[PDB]
RNA sequence: GGUCCGUGUUCUAAUUGAAGGUUUUAGAGCUAGAAAUAGCAAGUUAAAAUAAGGCUAGUCCGUUAUCAACUUGAAAAAGUGGCACCGAGUCGGUGCUC
RNA sequence: CUUCAAUUAGAACACGGACC
């Protein structure tokens, strides 16, 4: 009952937890049940897995919720012009926007009249007969100086400012062709001086105008320089420009081919790796190449008058109906069959398809394609289809270009059109203009008055906010400063302030200071720098030299005033690594010393260097520099505004005047300076028992207390979900073993991120060499995964050590050969393995290839390094051979690529578990270390798992995972056991460094692995096999208990060690628990479902029809409830008893979870039960008779709660046969496992019986089991190893949660979907704790009403 | 090897501006036919909504994080489940402590 | 409910300089 260990299985989904005793087992206990049901007690064995759904990021909801702000900013502007419009448009029509906020409703609940323009029915057809898209209209006003009727003008806005176009162009509109392609030459030609360009004579905007295809714009602009090829370096820089695909595989000397396309997403992504292989060159010559393109792309919308835009746009349309009515008369002509389709069926993607159907231009468009060939004369529309310029609708996602400078002119002109008449209208102007170019900045972001976490503004005054007034009501200096200051850490050792980058400098000086300890001649014995000796020392020493030397210590100060001749300092060297500056900085600039030396504006130079720091705008720094500007001269002013300090200091301020030592009235700074004559450091300072600092600390460095200091942390969102749940489950078990501090605890976190590579390695390399061994055997994609087969094509079908060329159809009787031996590193990776007929000829086993092989074929191997065949470490370690033994920290190396991770998240989660569980503290200012928290890498955990013949199959049971969880635990702690001499490197404690040698021991293999000097290998696992395959084709044995040499402790006994093990995995029963989470999300899915006539689908708002409106659907609900009372049904509407579970719309809880009871009236249930229902998240298991169980599913939905347990015997099985090649590494190790290969065809069938009785026992998809059991029998014939994969598949149907699709060969089989969920109220219920061995268990057949 | 510093790159946490997908209507459809239905005509755009909605009425906030169950506790957060062995189809039994 | 862009924070890769 004293000495226990527990591991870990951290994963992003999974959580596993073992319970180990130190001698390696687990328990039995008996645990009781909550609940009525007559299972009082349950045997639970000790280890189990708990499942879940990961943690997601935040940007699923940063997209909804930023674009909630534009979706109600949108109508902020729309809102903000009527009311300046909204005095004359009342004596013009009374109900305009009364007319067109109803626009929606149909007529006869909607206001006023249905034609929303004009409320009578012939004007406004008039108006869709002169102009019927509005950019008609918007040019309209343009042209003419004749007034137009207001109400034009309005709509006419309103398509301005609501579609403004990006704000991403910074100034007034320079963006011609002819003005940012002369810049792509001016640097190409900056870029090549010699090489050169001619300019002047080039002509772009007649060129580069045209809408004529890409192709020949490409190859028209080269003709025009007699230079560069079209493959040309500068050829292919337009390629990128014009938006094409461009590669540059060519264009350097790159092995490695480069496509980019300026439109793409990660265009970024892959040039960057071409900037990275070309050097930090060119970024110029491809910005303006995108200045150029993106100055290319606006000129598809440009093609005389004031609106280019609108012009422009009239162009597409007309060109729409010419075009259209052209095609008509050609289907209805030559083939006449298709005219039905084309422009009547909105699902046919027909052009009625692409108009108002879902299809979108893309769909519509791909349809015509192959049509327009069978026809004659479609050819030229079919240039237009090239270009993608066809019959274009006005509004689409090319729309996306425009910038706010081209929609503001011609409102500007608009205006400067109809001012004169509408004499509100000019004097509006002004601010009517503002409202377009207004832009709530980045850096103020949104603006709330501090009722929302998110605002970080402060607003000078008070009073509500219009565009109009946002410059005279913003501090920009607080909306900025705050930005960056709430992303800035406060300080590492005080969290309450900011750090610095005057004061650290003022500290940094007398902290070290404090220590220097001077012995004039006199001096008997060494003291210590006296209190005023320092103010000495800073008045003159420190503010008159940046760096103060050791000699000018004795120079300056000793012989001038003490008049020490000699003296001697030992506290420090020569020059001091602190220094007065910032200080000496203002003297040079300011020049006023006793204006910095002064006390008082100590406050002031420390509020000045922040406002510095934070600010990178050389004029932003301007904004809070005023102030101070009354105070000194405008030409220190602008000497002042040019100097910049950034950095983040590790010290606060308020460590150095806000604490105070009560008793002793002085502040550290204080203390620092003047600490008597037993000078003190600050870190000395920290922990002094007479000081209130260590306990006036300890009440503010705890205010934050879980949800906190762990989601302080940085990365993936899933794990974090992982590591604020894998402590939770930590606790459980304190309570589930009596709140026992343990021995030991493992932890380890997988890894969260091929048959295609395998031959684009070998095609290039056939190809360098020249040989004809590839054109002499040819071979596939999907054979390369046999490392034989991918071992003979690496090495050119010559041998890797005799040079003869190797045979092609025996290569079982050839042997896998790692390069360096399997007793110093285990290495499956594909450099170290080597294909010949013999695994001896690479010389001596103990050493790596030997000698006399590098003398001869080292040059073949070096051939072979040139075609990319091999890595380079593979050709290093066979020089190693060459050059002779590998470095001891070589060997020692073995180790840390092998004992820890580096990933900073197994780092700072061990400081967690230091500082969750070891709370003790010792009466000496150390930590208790009863909990050695262990590291693991999970190569070392799997490698063993693979070695000793324990499978991992993901597929059939959670088991793996939470085997995983104790498989880790074993480890650390027989590793502490028997090296507790590196528990340093690994474990979350200062402990011992030491590696590089006492590891290393040389020449003793034989009482060597006894000495002090543990093992000779670099292999961490030796010691648990029996033995080591003695690098090639000799063995060496380990004694059979192995234990390390100083404990006197059976570390391990190789006889019955692993017999716990391999039956401990054989335990029947893991607690297997899947966390209940209260569901969130969505209301409903975002799409808008037609009109219809059906119930679900929910109304958009409270007034609307889902009957006539539609809306959304498949409303989702977080918790099913389970309800007992009676309901109506007879049309007398008669009493009657009832159970039935019901959802819980997300929508409705809040309406719900208040008042469950008048939320279930309204629903028109009634007599509520008081407090009888349970709350159930998605998740909950239910248990049936037979064992039977489920989890929660919404409506007459459920889905697999019953688990598959398997044998052992099975399990070994079915993955030598999952994996039958790529096995390699040793050849005899793997035969007498081949043997049962083909040896047991009889098991398989206890199998295929222990597979089918689950499916009769629990999930009844009687009619979906048959099927899969004659698939089995369609290839039952065929040999084992094809067959062993396809039933691995075949779990998925047994495999937890919903039936899944799952191929069976040529055979698939459809997801089995359950429609109802009455059958659980009949059975058990159960109640699952986070570690699941507790339980609270509910008959639910006993709770009902009759 | 470490620190610190520049830059570029990607990813994750926040801010801002742009283009959409969609639903209702406005967009009168016209020729012949009892009508149903044949034949032609036109089609691009515009408003309004984009989670219901809530109070603090903000140019706010609403899809993140958290949740086994019980006893409290308004919530947070504390408290609630015998041991030593034999063994295994999801856990049995055994016997000690009760 | 897709996409694109501006600004800042952190983590992982390439290059240069300063210190140990």
């Amino acid at each position: 009952d004293k000495k226990y260990s527990i591991g870990l299985a951290i994963g992003t989904n999974s959580v596993g937890w073992a319970v180990i005793t130190d001698e390696y087992k687990v328990p039995s206990k008996k645990f009781k049940v909550l609940g009525n049901t007559d299972r009082h007690s349950i045997k639970k064995n000790l280890i189990g897995a708990l499942l879940f759904d990961s943690g997601e990021t935040a940007e699923a909801t940063r997209l909804k919720r930023t674009a909630r702000r534009r979706y109600t900013r949108r109508k902020n502007r729309i809102c903000y012009l009527q009311e300046i419009f909204s005095n004359e448009m009342a004596k013009v029509d009374d109900s305009f926007f009364h007319r067109l906020e109803e626009s929606f409703l149909v007529e006869e609940d909607k206001k006023h009249e249905r034609h929303p323009i004009f409320g009578n029915i012939v004007d406004e057809v008039a108006y869709h007969e002169k102009y019927p898209t509005i950019y008609h209209l918007r040019k309209k006003l343009v042209d003419s100086t004749d007034k137009a009727d207001l109400r034009l003008i309005y709509l006419a806005l309103a398509h301005m400012i609501k579609f403004r176009g990006h704000f991403l162009i910074e100034g007034d509109l320079n963006s011609d062709v002819d003005k940012l392609f002369i810049q792509l030459v001016q640097t190409y030609n900056q870029l090549f001086e010699e090489n050169p360009i001619n300019a002047s004579g080039v002509d772009a905007k007649a060129i580069l105008s045209a809408r004529l295809s890409k192709s020949r714009r490409l190859e028209n602009l080269i003709a025009q320089l007699p230079g560069e090829k079209k493959n040309g370096l500068f050829g292919n820089l337009i390629a990128l420009s014009l938006g094409l695909t461009p590669n540059f595989k060519s264009n350097f000397d790159l092995a490695e081919d480069a496509k980019l396309q300026l439109s793409k997403d990660t265009y970024d992504d892959d040039l960057d790796n071409l900037l990275a292989q070309i050097g930090d060159q060119y970024a110029d010559l491809f910005l303006a190449a995108k200045n150029l393109s993106d100055a290319i792309l606006l000129s598809d919308i440009l093609r005389i008058t004031k609106a280019p835009l609108s012009a422009s746009m009239i162009k597409r349309y007309d060109e729409h109906h010419q075009d259209l009515t052209l095609l008509k008369a050609l289907v209805r002509q030559q083939l006449p069959e298709k005219y039905k389709e084309i422009f009547f069926d909105q699902s046919k993607n027909g052009y009625a398809g692409y108009i108002d159907g879902g299809a979108s231009q893309e769909e519509f468009y791909k349809f015509i394609k192959p049509i327009l060939e069978k026809m004659d004369g479609t050819e030229e529309l079919l240039v237009k289809l090239n270009r993608e310029d066809l019959l274009r609708k006005q509004r689409t996602f090319d729309n996306g270009s425009i910038p706010h400078q081209i929609h503001l002119g011609e409102l500007h002109a608009i205006l400067r059109r109809q001012e004169d008449f509408y004499p509100f209208l000019k004097d509006n102007r002004e601010k009517i203009e503002k409202i377009l170019t207004f832009r709530i900045p980045y850096y103020v972001g949104p603006l709330a008055r501090g009722n929302s976490r998110f605002a970080w503004m402060t607003r000078k005054s008070e009073e509500t906010i219009t565009p109009w007034n946002f410059e005279e009501v913003v501090d920009k200096g607080a909306s900025a400063q705050s930005f960056i200051e709430r992303m800035t850490n406060f300080d590492k050792n005080l969290p309450n302030e900011k750090v610095l980058p005057l004061l650290y400098e003022y500290f940094t000086v007398y902290n070290e200071l404090t220590k220097v300890k001077y012995v004039t001649e006199g001096m008997r014995k060494p003291a210590f720098l006296s209190g005023e000796q320092k103010k000495a020392i800073v008045d003159l020493l420190f503010k008159t030299n940046r760096k103060v030397t050791v000699k000018q210590l004795k120079e300056d100060y000793f012989k001038k005033i003490e008049c020490f001749d000699s003296v001697e300092i030992s506290g420090v060297e020569d020059r001091f690594n602190a220094s007065l500056g910032t200080y000496h900085d203002l003297l040079k600039i300011i020049k006023d010393k006793d204006f910095l030396d002064n006390e008082e504006n100590e406050d002031i130079l420390e509020d000045i260097v922040l406002t510095l720091t934070l600010f990178e705008d050389r004029e932003m720094i301007e904004e809070r520099l005023k102030t101070y500007a009354h105070l000194f001269d405008d030409k220190v002013m602008k000497q002042l505004k040019r100097r910049r300090y950034t950095g983040w200091g590790r010290l606060s301020r308020k460590l150095i005047n806000g604490i105070r030592d009560k008793q002793s009235g002085k502040t550290i700074l204080d203390f620092l300076k003047s600490d008597g004559f037993a000078n003190r450091n600050f870190m000395q300072l920290i922990h002094d028992d007479s000081l209130t600092f260590k306990e006036d600390i300890q009440k503010a460095q705890v205010s934050g207390q879980l949800h906190e200091h762990i989601a302080n942390l940085a990365g993936s969102p899933a794990i974090k979900k992982g590591i604020l749940q894998t402590v939770k489950v930590v606790d459980e078990l304190v309570k589930v073993m009596g709140r026992h501090k343990p021995e030991n605890i493992v932890i380890e976190m997988a890894r969260e991120n091929n048959s295609r590579e395998r031959m684009k390695r070998i095609e290039e390399g056939i190809k360098e060499l020249g040989s004809q061994i590839l054109k002499e055997h040819p071979v596939e994609n999907t054979q390369l995964q046999n490392e034989k087969l991918y071992l003979y094509y690496l090495q050119n079908g010559r041998d890797m050590y005799v040079d003869q060329e190797l045979d092609i159809n025996r290569l079982s009787d050839y042997d896998v050969d790692a390069i360096v031996p399997q007793s110093f590193l285990k290495d499956d990776s594909i450099d170290n393995k080597v294909l010949t007929r013999s695994d001896k000829n690479r010389g001596k086993s103990d050493n790596v290839p030997s000698e006399e092989v590098v003398k001869k074929m080292k040059n073949y191997w070096r051939q072979l390094l040139n075609a990319k065949l091999i890595t380079q470490r593979k050709f290093d370690n066979l020089t190693k051979a060459e050059r002779g033994g590998l470095s001891e920290l070589d060997k020692a190396g073995f180790i840390k690529r092998q004992l820890v991770e580096t990933r900073q998240i197994t780092k700072h989660v061990a400081q967690i578990l230091d500082s969750r569980m070891n709370t003790k503290y010792d009466e000496n200012d150390k930590l208790i270390r009863e909990v050695k928290v262990i590291t693991l890498k999970s190569k070392l955990v799997s490698d063993f798992r693979k070695d000793f013949q324990f499978y991992k199959v993901r597929e059939i049971n959670n088991y793996h995972h939470a085997h995983d969880a104790y498989l880790n635990a074993v480890v650390g702690t027989a590793l502490i056991k028997k090296y507790p001499k590196l528990e340093s490197e690994f474990v979350y404690g200062d402990y011992k460094v030491y590696d590089v040698r006492k590891m290393i021991a040389k020449s003793e293999q034989e009482i060597g692995k006894a000495t002090a000097k543990y093992f000779f290998y670099s292999n961490i696992m030796n010691f648990f096999k029996t033995e080591i395959t003695l690098a090639n084709g000799e063995i060496r044995k380990r004694p059979l208990i192995e234990t390390n040499g100083e404990t006197g402790e059976i570390v391990w006994d190789k006889g019955r060690d692993f017999a716990t093990v391999r039956k401990v995995l054989s335990m029947p029963q893991v607690n297997i628990v899947k966390k209940t989470e209260v569901q969130t999300g969505g209301f409903s899915k975002e799409s808008i479902l037609p009109k219809r006539n059906s119930d679900k689908l929910i109304a958009r708002k409270k007034d609307w029809d889902p009957k006539k409106y539609g809306g959304f659907d498949s409303p989702t609900v977080a918790y099913s409830v389970l309800v007992v009372a009676k309901v109506e049904k007879g049309k007398s509407k008669k009493l009657k008893s009832v159970k039935e579970l019901l959802g819980i719309t997300i929508m409705e809880r809040s309406s719900f979870e208040k008042n469950p009871i008048d939320f279930l009236e309204a629903k028109g249930y009634k007599e509520v039960k008081k407090d009888l229902i349970i709350k159930l998240p998605k998740y909950s298991l239910f248990e049936l008779e037979n064992g039977r169980k489920r989890m929660l599913a919404s409506a007459g939905e459920l889905q697999k709660g019953n688990e598959l347990a398997l044998p052992s015997k099975y399990v070994n099985f079915l993955y030598l046969a999952s994996h039958y090649e790529k096995l390699k590494g040793s050849p005899e190790d793997n035969e007498q496992k081949q043997l049962f290969v083909e040896q047991h065809k009889h098991y398989l069938d206890e199998i295929i019986e222990q597979i089918s009785e689950f499916s009769k026992r629990v999930i009844l998809a009687d009619a979906n089991l048959d099927k899969v059991l004659s698939a089995y029998n369609k290839h039952r014939d065929k040999p084992i190893r094809e067959q062993a994969e396809n039933i691995i598949h075949l779990f998925t149907l047994t495999n937890l949660g919903a039936p899944a699709a799952f191929k069976y060969f040529d055979t698939t089989i459809d997801r089995k979907r359950y429609t109802s969920t009455k059958e659980v109220l009949d059975a058990t219920l159960i109640h699952q704790s986070i570690t699941g061995l507790y339980e609270t268990r509910i008959d639910l057949s006993q709770l009902g009403g009759d």
